[PDB]
């Protein structure tokens, strides 16, 4: 993401790189010991999780690395426009919880207030390059008018706009499937938006957590 900088070593216990053929492919949400929330566009085989992890080269104390058994896309996701872009995995081992490795509560009220987040990835930074350590920004959430003022037509319900007009703070490549965190709950996913990425021209979309509440306890409970 980019504008953003390096996230407090403690602050992003949730967070989760997507791996495959070893390389990073996107980012997750840790939101059950079993489970990692993430794009249905981060769907490839042979995918590799790590938890507790904050610079991507180096071989941390407090990693945890996991293979998935079982990747369910939401059914109804429509690859062309993105919506119900949202993928839950379960995890080949349940993910040893520690002070850097722990699930972000959902924010299950999708007429929540709060619209200020952030939002967390090891994408693409401002440079063009991709960074070893776990990048932060802050961004808000735009009105729902508003985010479908800035993409006629292409707006779900499933889906939230949200940017910083300031700077131009945004997700990028290799940020998807990360968490939009608002009020200190999982409000969304990285989705899609701008490229080049920035904010300032529109607003990052993000996959709109609280609509499938439902569907995650389903699944999460076969
Ligand atoms: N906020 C702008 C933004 C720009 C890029 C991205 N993510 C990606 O480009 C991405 C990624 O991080 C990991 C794997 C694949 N992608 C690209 C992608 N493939 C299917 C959907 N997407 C995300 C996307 C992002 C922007 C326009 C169209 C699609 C997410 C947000």
């Amino acid at each position: 993401l980019v504008h953003g900088g390096p996230c407090d070593k403690t602050s992003h216990p949730y967070q989760a790189a997507l791996y495959t053929s070893g390389h990073l492919l996107c980012g997750g949400v840790l939101i059950h010991p079993l489970w990692v929330l993430t794009a249905a566009h981060c769907k490839k085989p042979n995918l590799q999780v790590f938890l507790g992890k904050h610079n991507l080269g180096q071989q941390e104390s407090s990693q945890e690395q996991s293979s998935v058994v079982r990747a369910v896309i939401h059914p109804d996701y429509d690859a062309a426009s993105h919506d119900q872009d949202i993928m839950l995995l379960r995890l080949a081992r349940p993910a040893k919880l520690s002070e850097l490795i722990q699930p972000l509560p959902l924010e299950r009220d999708c007429s929540a207030q709060t619209t200020s987040c952030h939002i967390l990835g090891w994408g693409k930074t401002a440079d063009g390059d991709f960074p070893d350590t776990i990048q932060c920004a802050y961004i808000h959430l735009v009105s729902r008018e508003e985010c479908e003022h800035a993409y006629p037509g292409q707006i779900t319900q499933n889906m939230l706009c949200a940017g910083d007009e300031k700077y131009g703070k945004d997700s990028c490549q290799g940020d998807s499937g990360g968490p939009l965190v608002c009020g200190d709950h999982l409000r969304g996913l990285v989705s899609w938006g701008n490229i080049p990425c920035g904010s300032k021209e529109k607003p990052g979309v993000y996959t709109n957590v609280c609509r499938y509440t439902n569907w995650i306890q389903k699944t999460i409970q076969a």
